[PDB]
């Protein structure tokens, strides 16, 4: 009679809150879904393993059309656990989930994770200070999308920051990179000219939130362009005018040039 | 020889991660400060129990002005935890206290937990959508903080939604309600006269996040500033131009007016 969506985390089947552990072992029934974002620091056998029950994976599929067929039924007569990486409700679309469980009679309850849009705040820049959000994704046959670029434009204007989440192909296991995300933007600056994105840019690369030693660089786009951050998942921060304090963290913590200091605070 | 910063959570001991806590375990030191948040589900002893630690708390003031000397010390011969309600990077000053750190020759690790910032999740409304937050400060004697409203005018001049952090005095355990907040914002309203907070605005108001029965409402000011929402921590959401997607959910699950769902475009 209830369904619980259960916060996985950021990185590895560690960051799960006890809250979350204990109630999925309790539950009579383990869904996961792992399209909407994957860990890349753990593996299914070992997120199996430490909450002890089976997990069956769904699919995009089995989600968005048929999660009143697949889960929802179940959960009439048992204790159900939805799990899916980061924060349940964040980034996705199964907020409206909650609707079908309540049009199937069924009670859901939210346990929370750590989230990226939370877990930025590891990079000094003030989470208040941070606009609206976007993502930047692959351009593909004839469609080539460049509203990020706006929302960062929008942002700077006003000195917020920008927070752009990067493509993923869950099913091919295929991440986009910072570098990646760099390429594009320079590309739509290129196309639309509003002096938004350049080799001159302040950014900061955060790869792999969640992990004990993550990836934290900020630097000129001309700079960071080809660095090295490592495997993904990646997160490029397009900051708008920095604080002294958040400056001097970019640059004690995330190796950022001391010029930073002068030019974007 | 470290420092750890641990998050421990929204409302109750068991919403730190599996990883805050076994780390938690094994360490020889843990400090930690219950003034930038409010955990409504818990209490020093149950964490203390669930660590199977004794936690010293330290004051703003310990921590803003004698860190590097009631915390760092220990961190250079011991392995040390610093604790704090929610995601410690979060709407706090405290990664300023990882350049300290540095400079004191301590290498430090951040673990994150649930934040209110991505628990707005739950309410329906898109993470990407919300745009610039703020507090909404306790007036102190003469003083009227009016900033937040010029946020909440930005944000809406641009359909974005907006955080509004309430004010905590933990010190004298004073905790703004979103009741007290609405009425802040009227009298502002009366002050600037920008038609941007009154009666007949929509409003979200999520209480007591992490619970397993958090209180979501949404409706206009004047239906909800006389409403009870029960125990704090509160937050304000002033929401941009709503998608019909999240008005659904606003009405199914939040109970605001079905009127809402009938979109301006
Ligand atoms: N640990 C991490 N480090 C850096 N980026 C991450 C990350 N985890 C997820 N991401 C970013 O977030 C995107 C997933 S979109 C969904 C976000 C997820 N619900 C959450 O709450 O975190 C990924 O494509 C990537 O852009
Ligand atoms: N569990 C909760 N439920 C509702 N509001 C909360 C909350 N926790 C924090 N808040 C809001 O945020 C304010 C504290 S600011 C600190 C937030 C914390 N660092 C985090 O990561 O979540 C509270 O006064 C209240 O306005």
């Amino acid at each position: 009679m209830v369904l619980y969506f259960i916060g996985l985390g950021l990185y590895d089947e560690r960051d799960i809150t006890v809250k979350g552990l204990e109630i999925a072992k309790k539950c009579d029934y383990v869904f996961a879904e792992f399209y909407t974002s994957l860990m890349a620091g753990t593996t299914l056998g070992r997120i199996q393993k430490l909450i002890g029950k089976e997990i069956r994976v769904l699919s995009r599929e089995d989600v968005e059309l048929n999660f009143e067929n697949i889960v929802l039924p179940l959960a009439k007569e048992n204790d159900v656990a939805f799990l899916t990486p980061g924060d349940p409700l964040v980034a996705t679309t199964h907020a409206e989930l909650r609707i079908r469980a309540k049009r199937a009679g069924v009670e859901s309850y939210v346990i929370h994770a750590p989230s990226i849009y939370s877990a930025v705040g590891i990079t000094g820049l003030h989470i208040m200070k941070f606009g609206k959000s976007a993502t930047v994704a692959y351009p593909e046959g004839n469609w080539f999308p460049t509203s990020y670029y706006d929302v960062i434009k929008e942002n700077a204007e006003r000195g917020l920051h920008t927070l752009l989440f990067l493509d993923i192909k869950a099913e091919k296991r295929m991440y986009m990179t910072a570098n990646e995300a760099m390429e594009l933007l320079l590309k739509v600056e290129d196309m639309k000219k509003g002096g938004v994105f350049t080799d001159d840019t302040l950014v900061v690369v955060l790869a792999r939130a969640g992990s004990l030693n993550p990836t934290i660089r900020a630097g000129y786009v001309k700079d960071l362009i080809r660095e090295d951050f490592g495997d993904p998942p990646h997160i490029l921060i397009v900051p708008g005018k920095l604080h002294i304090v958040e400056a001097e963290y970019l640059v004690e913590i995330a190796g950022a040039p001391r010029e930073i200091l002068r030019v974007n605070v």
